[PDB]
């Protein structure tokens, strides 16, 4: 079958706070876009075309929706603000461990900086962040471990007609 | 819950009149966008790439609906005309204030000059005003204090069948 | 209340005609643009970021239809096509003048060049003209008089089932 | 009352046969662009702004439909492959002549040259031509005179029932 | 009357065949561009403006549904491959000759190169080709001669209700 | 009759691979553009225009639709990350093969780098995946087998209305 986009998620967690704070999940995901690219030119000469390569050079973003009484906002501002390093995690949730890593998911690892902080609010609409990253150097490939209260989502249960006593 | 877009509002007052006037709300808002953006380049060295970040570049825009009868226009065009510094705040309403300032709100603070000032009149839709300003320095975050009058809405009361009588 | 678009209109009339004819509107208005706007650069220096501002720019505009048997148009091509400088008026209906200048309008005017004139007919529309302005110097606010004749509209009357007997 | 579109029309024909032709009317018209323009720059002294204007540029275009049975395009192909002059009229059909030239219209006079010519045919559509013009200075003011054939259509009359006999 | 697009078709065969191959149809047609321009700048000198003319630059394009069991267009591959010279007809089924050349109709002639070969697949349309050409010189005018089964289509006839017998 | 778009497929391979893997295809095609293209400019003498012709530049481009349980797409990334000639086959279903290369398939063969790697997710779209490839070389024509496995599609078959017995 097919892989649905919702089963991927993002992380988050300031490197200064790598001791004191562990990884925290952003409140409302929308969509966010990852992708690389390379630069190939040609070289001609009087033997064939010749061609380098160039870095990699990254395109990251991220879209969310302002939730009422959240601190974490704060503290990409902040950082932003500084030129801190900010470390960015992407977990699939439909590709487990095998033996030794049993209920852990693919992840990949990054670190950049923040580059843009922009919201637009309307008369009518909720709010909406865009976040833009620059990205230090190639990511790389792992399994990590996410929590049981970050995964799961929470609906209302079965209620009887009978009164709610004191 | 989610944060809607109603809860930010703006507020303007010039410089030369801090001492005889106090902050005034303009009349009628629709949107406004605020957005700060780096720009970040790489040098490449036979060690590895470096990364160095450029000042902060701000984007500030605001759009309104003209009223009639209204002078506060007249003062941000003369502010205009004259390279006048005008002051800027941004304010949520939906952040209270804690302990030692309590019925303050979640504010941030600017001074800028007006850098473009457009309207377009049609010949059945209101007239629409649009200004930039651009902002000298890194704005301040704190906490301000909103009126009353400025903070709630006005609509009619309930009347009897009985007459207005004089 | 808000402000509607119709309330604002524009005169003409050429520089060297000041003393033979008045001000004269234009038969049918649809929209024009009225926006002036500053050009903001920085210098980096090893105290701090310096803002340096520039000369103001003008952009004008106006939309029309043709009407039939109208000669001032004819003006404005022969004012176009000699370099001629014309006298513009943007007057304002709803606000009205007070005690020394009572039933006078808020008005404010400009001397400028046409540096446009551009026209497209089609087989199903009515024939639409633009016009371009190139204006010298900053526009200067007033108190201007506008005649009854070009300040109402004209619409038909009552009339009874009886004959129009020569 | 407004002045349609229908009633503006254009006449063509080539400079060197003045002699032994008269004007030419195209076929089927559907629509043409006729526009002016003029380049403005301001030059910074220490004493104020000072502008000056440039030559008048021209923008030119016609639309039409392709006839079958017809010859005047042919003509042209040919003079836009020779570099041959066009002169160009421009014919208001709602503006009479009055006393002296009474029974002649309102018209503008041009000659220049062809720079453009494509036409581009569908599979369910009809032809187009797109001709594109280069005109050498700027445009007369006169009168002209057309002829009955080119300035009414042609419509069927009322016949009877009865047999059309040899 | 109008002249429909469908009455103009295109003819392709290479130069290095011409002595043991006629021309050839390709299968299905939707439309081309035929397109012809020329590039005119102005010099000023203190007499007044000089106009002078460029080369004749021209725009070609064809599109085409790919049919199956088609050899041709591996023939145009081929030559784009190896930088052969190709001619191209262009032919007017509206137009037929007179006197001396009856049933012959008005075409159109050139020589010129392959410069663009792409097709895009999808999932659920069919396949299309989109060839552009660089003409080398002037295209020539003249009549051609087109063959009979080149230009009827073929349709079902009417059977009976009676077996197909062997 | 037409050829359709679904008759088109593509395979993929890596270069250092070609003793232990043979070829395999990706689970869900949507569509890929193949696109050649020249640049044709021209130099002016006394005598004529000449032509000159440049190399041959290509334009590839595939999009796909993420599958679960894939591990192909980590050996693109993987070669992708360390720079590895990738092997790309186009196959046509439609014509089949004569002679000595009976139940064999037209196809072209080239061998590239890739350039660009890019997903987006959505939270009610599915994952599609975007490939750019870079082409050494001209591509060669010649004859490919597939498999029985690679070419039929697979649907459910009749069952009756008994139980599943163990």
């Amino acid at each position: 079958e097919a892989k649905k986009g919702i089963d991927v998620i993002l992380l988050y967690r300031v490197l200064k706070n790598e001791a004191k704070e562990a990884a925290w999940k952003m409140a409302f995901q929308t969509e966010h876009s990852n992708g690389k690219s390379r630069d190939a030119d040609s070289t001609a000469t009087k033997d064939g075309p010749i061609q380098n390569m160039a870095a990699i050079e990254y395109d990251f973003s991220a879209t969310s929706i302002v939730a009422v009484g959240d601190k974490h906002i704060d503290e990409l501002d902040d950082a932003f603000d500084n030129s801190e390093l900010v470390e960015i995690w992407e977990i699939d949730k439909a590709e487990k461990g095998t033996d030794k890593d049993v209920d852990k998911y693919k992840a990949t690892y990054f670190q950049g900086y923040v580059s843009s902080f922009s919201k637009t609010p309307n008369s009518e609409d909720a709010l909406e962040l865009e976040i833009e990253f620059a990205i230090n150097g190639i990511g790389q490939k792992g399994y990590a471990t996410l929590t049981t209260d970050q995964a799961e989502v929470v609906s209302y249960v079965f209620k009887d007609t009978v009164k709610v006593e004191e």
